[PDB]
This record gives structure tokens, sequence and C-alpha cells, in this order.
């Protein structure tokens, strides 16, 4: 009974694309497009996908160096900077993945709760909705993931199809001439006037700055290592990991640019929401862009007190669409798939750390064999952390620390590549064509600059945890 | 012709006491005593002299381990964490010392300029006063330091005597019943009412917070390594360095407490400065503490627009005194002595780095022998940096980076002691009685906490410079 192996389009490309896409695509990108206009939004996107392209090239170069087992992403850190930054960064990576599982299942449970609160009676508590729904969802994901690897692959293909259907729904919705309901909320079809008026920023509110929008977006463009954590479950990784990872990054960035450039030329940043604001012939004068189509939104701009339009209403994308519930389906598919990718990623790193002879820290976790060619001993450890961080259910303060645990790995992977390449390390001969030491050095420096720049105390906590593990292991 | 060696009272105690005392004693301590009252000022002092007591114990333990040449303070860093944090921290230490020479000579030149601007015609430029005076003063200090070591010792004893004379002048001045000039500016003799009213804070202005006052004070309590940088010029360092350094710290702290507790019970925090504010019998009512003695300062407190009193006038200590010019003499002696101690400290570390075989980075500086048992090759290097940072003459922005170069050494010295003591390093047997690994660990952790807490970007620059030197030396 041979194990199942995957090609490059279902085992690498789909996984990375589905882990990069989140709910920022559906709830915040249309808002960032309004705060910062179109050109600066493109600049933010192209700055974010430059760090993850350099890390992508380093990962691709790592993959063409030989055969590495599923979850041996930190082996280069270990054999280039000693086996005590190997295990420490591996443990940080595999703990942050198992926390990201919870930070996604909570986001899915929030949507389920929001739908339940309108269509029927919820159960008594306002926040225990999230806890019960999150725990049930995590148990279902654990069950399907523990039933094999073909089943996880089929579920991921299903989520991909649902996301594509939501994209098509959006794109055919924007081409429909506006109805009164859609017009009165700020939607007109592709107009040249609304495109030009939206190319320049309009910073509004306490969080409306270029660095604020960069800090909102950047953590949702990472997630490129989801096809390299299962390196051993591919038919030939040395051709499948470079091409799959880079195609994922390319197509994700294209979809990020198209959505902003199209939503930025259909909706105005201010709208009333009440249909009694048509033009009255002889209403003195009106000030605003929308009069030339037949709508009068002066009271908003004078008083700054309406809830609709691109800059005020967070769910504009779900009202431009032809059929609204398909966008909710897209949100479900974009959140569950990220949770599943993170749960399969944290299992295959705990299972590599539990069988690492050179890092005996947690090698004592073995009681039951579970020999089904599956990491049963690495799934329960991830499940326990995932549930323990769903019971808390309040995770907006832990997000910076986890997001910096994920950049302490982007720094050490890139620096391990550079250090092994300048030292001429004995056994480091990557054959990937597009790779350079100085690009890796730049990536390793920027990944620390950004990490301290986003929030300075969480970066210190992230460094302190790694340093404590390092020192306790040495002594 | 044997070289000259010093005892423990002139070679260690005087040097450390004179480098700890600065112009904060004369221009800012009476102000901090008014912002934060008396109890919190004592708390600030006793928190600052806890980091430098733990570092003092680590230095004392280092000194009883054997014989170390003049300027080998970093040898423990080198033989406990490799010879590439040895030289890098040694270079950072000896560059920050040679910059502190400039940051003190500029402070002396400022006082000379301020006196010149009143008693006669200055030369044409307002800021070239500082440049010319600073360069001349540094050349005079270099000349006396380069003429030998006995002459430097005699100059330091002279500065010590001048500081003691200013202290006596102050202390006999506060016991004189007030004159009208001194009363109208806010000075009354030791009163019980002004003591109680001044025990509690009164935070005023943009910089008036507990952390603001800690950040002003703390960098002026360090400077305890000035008697350990000349370890080889002592008759027996293993008895002279512990006792001298700890007695310096003790007596400095006593003088810091006495000045604040006595200036806090003689002056009120608000005064007018004009003698027409005596009590007029029948002036309705007056509100304020000073009426019961016979002075009426209501207009100040109502309008917040007067320049005198403890909290508003920075030179209160120079008007309480019996004879004002002796306080100026004390300021001269407190600034020149710190410049001289730093110039002798940076010479004897550059001269140890130029003859270090295991750190060949700057070993190429040797052209002229200068064999006079004096570091002629290490004095010109310090002089060039000192002059280059006096020509700039604007140093209030470089102060944080230098002050963090001085804590990157307090961290590594303490951690080197701890690491060598837990590893049971082969050759580390300190016989100092009062020493503990965990005290050193606490010192090494607090020295980084404070370093990032004072200003977060300058700490990153200070770490980046050390890391760049480390990496460039390895490759
Ligand atoms: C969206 N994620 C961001 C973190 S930003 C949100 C935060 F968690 F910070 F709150 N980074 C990564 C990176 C990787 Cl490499 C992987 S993965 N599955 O390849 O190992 C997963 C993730 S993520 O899904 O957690
Ligand atoms: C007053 N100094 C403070 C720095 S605070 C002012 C700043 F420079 F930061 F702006 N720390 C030290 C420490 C030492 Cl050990 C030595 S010394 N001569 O023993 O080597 C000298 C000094 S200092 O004189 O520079
Ligand atoms: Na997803
Ligand atoms: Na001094």
């Amino acid at each position: 009974k041979e194990p199942v192996r995957f090609g490059w389009v279902k085992g690498v490309m789909i996984r990375c694309m589905l882990n990069i896409w989140g709910v920022i695509l559906y709830l915040r990108l249309p808002w960032i497009t309004a705060q910062a206009g179109i050109v600066l939004t493109w600049i933010i996107i192209l700055l974010s996908v430059t760090v993850t392209s350099i890390t992508g090239l380093s990962i691709s170069a790592i993959s063409t160096n030989g055969k590495v087992k599923s979850g041996g992403t930190y082996f280069l850190i270990s054999r280039s900077l000693g086996p005590e930054l190997g295990g420490s960064i591996g443990l940080i990576f595999a703990f942050a993945n198992a926390v990201g599982v919870a930070m996604h299942t909570v986001g899915f449970a929030a949507t389920v709760r929001d739908l339940l609160q309108e269509y029927g009676a919820p159960i008594v508590d306002p926040i225990n909705d999230i806890r019960i729904i999150g725990v049930v969802s995590v148990t279902v994901l654990l069950a399907i993931s523990l039933a094999g690897m073909e089943w996880e692959s089929k579920a991921q293909v299903l989520f991909f199809l649902v996301i594509m259907v939501s994209f098509a729904n959006y794109l055919v919705g924007t081409l429909i001439p506006p109805s009164e309901d859609k017009a009165s909320k700020g939607f007109f079809s592709y107009r040249a006037d609304i495109f030009v008026q939206n190319l320049v920023p309009d910073w509004r509110g306490p969080d409306g700055t270029f660095f604020g929008m960069f800090s909102i977006f950047f953590p949702s463009a990472t997630g490129i290592l989801a096809g390299a954590n299962i390196s051993g479950d591919l038919k030939d990784p040395a051709i499948a990991i470079p091409k799959g990872t880079l195609m994922a990054i390319f197509w994700t960035t294209i979809s990020y640019l198209a959505i902003s450039a199209t939503i930025g030329s259909c909706v105005v940043r201010d709208a009333s929401g009440v249909l009694n604001d048509t033009v009255t012939p002889g209403w003195g004068a009106c000030e605003g862009l929308a009069c030339s189509y037949g709508w009068n939104f002066t009271e908003c701009t004078q008083q700054h007190s309406c809830h609709y339009g691109l800059i005020n209403y967070y769910q504009t994308m779900s009202m431009v669409s032809g059929f609204a519930p398909l966008i909710t389906a897209g949100i479900f598919g974009a959140t569950l798939s990220s949770a599943l990718a993170c749960l399969v990623s944290a299992a295959k790193v705990f299972q590599c750390l539990c069988e690492d002879q050179l890092y005996p820290l947690i090698g004592f976790f073995g009681k039951g064999y579970g020999k089904n060619k599956e990491p049963v001993r690495g799934y329960l450890l991830a499940y326990a952390i995932a549930v323990a961080f769903i019971i808390i259910a309040e995770l907006n303060t832990i997000a910076p620390i986890i997001s910096n645990f994920f950049l302490c790995s982007y720094a050490l992977i890139n620096f391990s590549c550079f250090h092994a390449s300048i030292t001429n390390s004995p056994g480091w001969r990557p054959s990937f064509q597009y790779y350079n030491k100085w690009a890796a050095l730049f990536g390793a420096i920027i990944s620390v600059v950004i990490m301290f720049l986003l929030t300075w105390w969480a970066a210190l906590i992230a460094i302190g945890v790694v340093l404590f593990l390092l020192l306790y292991v040495i002594y």
C-alpha cells in the first residue's frame, strides 16, 4: 500500500493560494482602497509582495538542495546556525501555526454568529456562540484531517471552487446597471469620473495613515510556506515547490490588484442609504460628485454622519454582488481553508520535532504508536493549543506577538541561506537558477526592520521567547 | 626608572567619584526635587544606584580573578563569549568614551560662553564661541594628560578640592537668614512648613513625569569603570578596585540624597523676583504658603507666569549659596574632571586594542613608537574623535545612541560573569566575597530592559552597530 503523492497544481499551488487569501480580501481591501486611493494601495500591495517574493526565492532554493521530510523547514536553520536555533525556531513556527488555527476558526465562528443573530433566535449568550461554534468547527476539521490526506485535498479543492464562484458573482454583479437600492447606497457602474476622483488619498479617522494601512494589510499577504511544509508528500518537490509557490504569489497579487482597481471605479466614498435623496428639480444647488447621475448626498458630507459608501460601509463588496449569499459562502471558504492549512502545517512540524534526535526537548510526547503513516501524535498537540486559544476567544491582543513569531522565521530562514552561501558551507549547493546571497541578506534585514516597526514591544517579546528557549536548552 | 603606581584613595576612589559627579548635581537635581517631591526623588536615586551597584559587584569580582592590563575590561567578554564580542564591545566602549569627552567639553564651553556674554564683549559668533573654547580646552587636557600620569593625578585632586569647596559654600549659605534679594526669589531658611508641602509630587510641563525624570537622571549615575580602566597603574588592584569603586558609589549617593532633602526644605516652588511683593496690611486675602513669612506670590500661581522659585529657575543652587562664583568654580571642576577621566579611559582601551593579537581589526595604526610607557598611539585616536564631535557642537541628538553604547557594555559584562560562572569555565575563580551569579543575571537583564525602555530606536541602532562589527569580522 503505497502512500499518496500529489502533483504541483493540487499539492502546492492550491494550498499556498488558499492560505494567502483570507477575509481581508472581502472585508477590508475595499476600505483600504478608499482611505489611500488606488495608486497608494497598489504601492502597499507591491511592497508587501516583495518581502514574500524574496522569502519565496529562498524557500525555492532550499527545496532544490535535496530531499527533506514533511516539516523539515527549519533543518537549514539547524545545520547552518547550530541545532539550538533549529529546534527553537521550529517550535516557535509550529506553535504559531496552531495558534493561527484558532485565530481563523474564531473569525469563521463570528460570521456564523452574525448570520444566526438575524435569521433566528440565538442561544442565550452573545460570546458563547463563538466558543461553541469554534470548538465544533475545529473538531470537524480535525476529524477530516485525521481521516487521511486525500480527503483534506478534496476539501481544499472544494473551498477553491467556492472562492472562484464568489469572484465570478462579484465580477458579474459590477456590470449590472444600478438599481435604486444599489444606487442609493453609492454603487454606479464603471464610470470615468469616479475613477479619477478616487486615485488620490483621503485619510479619515484615527487609523487612516499609510503605515496604519500597511500594518493592516501586510500580515495577510504571508502564508507562502504551506506547500513546503508537506514537501515529503509530493511526487518531486524540486520542481513542484518553486513553480507552485511562485505561481501562487503571482496570481494572488493579480487578484489583489484587480479587486481594488475595479471597486475603486464603481462606488463613491459617501452615500446616504435612503431613497428620498433623488434630485428635486430646483433644489438650489448640490455639492458633490453624484448629482450628475441623480443623487444628492450633501447632508453626509456636511455632517459626516452616514454609514454607507466605500469608506464607511465595510461590506460594500457584498452589496455590489449579483447574489449576496455567495459572498458569505466565499468568506466561509476563505476562512476554513486557512484554518485547515494551518492545522496540517502545525501537525507535520510537531511530528518532525518529536522525532528529531538532535533536539530532545519534547521527544517525550510518545505514548501511542498511531502508525498509520499519519502524525497522530502531532495532531493532538496542535488540537489542544487550538482549543485552548479558542476558549479564550479574545485574540486581538495576541495577534501582534504571533505575527512576529512568524517573522522571526522569515528572518532566520533568509539569514541561514545567506550565511550558508557566503561561508561556502560543506553541502549547500542549491541549483535553483534565480537565487542570490544579497537578495537573501536584504530579506533577512527587512524582516527584522518591519518586525520592530509594526509594534516594538511585541517584537521584544518574540525575541525574548526564542532567546529563553535557546538559553534553557544550552544549560 | 620604575613606573608610578597609585594607592586606592587617589587612583580609584577619587577618579570614580569625579566621573560620577557632573552638572546634573548643579543644574537639574534641584529641579527634579521639585517636579517629583522628595520621596520619589529618593526612589529615583535608589533605583538608579541599584543597576550600578550590581555592575560594581561584577567588576569587583572580575578584578579579583588575576592581573589584567590597563584597559582590559573586555577580556572577560572575549574569553567567555569568543574573541569577536571581545573586540567589538571594546571598540564600542572606547569610541563612546572619546565621544563623551566631547559631550563634556561642550558643556564646559557653554558655561565659559555664558560668563563671557555678560562680563564683556564676545567674539562675533554665538556658536563659534563653543567651538573655539572646546577645541582649546581639549588641547590643554590632551597636553597635561600626555605629559605623564602624576600630573593627571594632581589635576584630579585639584578638581576634587574645588568641588568640596563649592559644597561647603552651599551648605553654609543655606544656614544664613534670608536677605530681601534671596527671600523675594523664594529662599527661606530651614522651615518645617516647606518640608511637608514638598514631600509630594507636582508634575508640571511636557516633560514632568516619573519616567521623564528617571530618563534625565539615570545616565548621570553611571561612570563607575573609571578606576578599573587603569587597573594596571595601581599598587594592588585586587584590594583597591572593589573598595574604591564601592566607596565612590556610596558617598556619591549620600551627596545626591542630602542635596535634594536640604534644597527641598528651603525654597518654595513659586516666587516673583520683585521686592514690591511684601505683605500690605489689609490686602484682603492672599493664597499661598509664603504669606505667613511675609511675601505675596499670588499673581504667579494665578497666571503661571513667573521665572523664579525651585521649579522654574534652574540655577537656584547658585543663589542659595553664600558666594555665587564658587558654584561656577564647582561646575568647571565637575565638567573638566569628567572630560579628563573619559580621555584617559578611551586612550588605554585603544592602546589595548592596538596590541591585541586576537582582534587584528585596527592593529595597523602603528607608525611611531612613542615608547614612554604612555599610550601616545591611543591618545591621538581619541583626540581626533573628540575634536570631530566638538566641531559639530550639536550633540543633544547623539546622546541617546552613546548612552546605549554604554549599556551594551553593562549588559555584556554582567552576562559574561554569569555565563562563566554557570558553565564552570576553566579559569574563572573569583575570590570576591560578595558575588552571586543570579545578581549578575538580573543586572544583565535590567540593563537591556532599561536600554530599550529609554528610547527604542537608539537601542536598535546601538545593537545594529555591534552586530555589523561582529559579522564583518567573522567574514
Ligand atoms: C495569515 N497568516 C499569517 C499570520 S498574520 C495573522 C496573525 F496570525 F498574525 F494573526 N502568517 C502565516 C505564515 C505561514 Cl508560513 C503560515 S503556514 N500555514 O504556511 O505555515 C501561516 C500563516 S497565517 O495563516 O498564520
Ligand atoms: C556621564 N557618562 C555616562 C554616559 S551618560 C551621558 C552620555 F554620554 F550618555 F551622553 N556613562 C559613562 C560610563 C563609563 Cl564606564 C565611563 S568611563 N570613563 O568609566 O569609561 C564614562 C561614562 S560618561 O562619562 O560618558
Ligand atoms: Na484561506
Ligand atoms: Na566630573
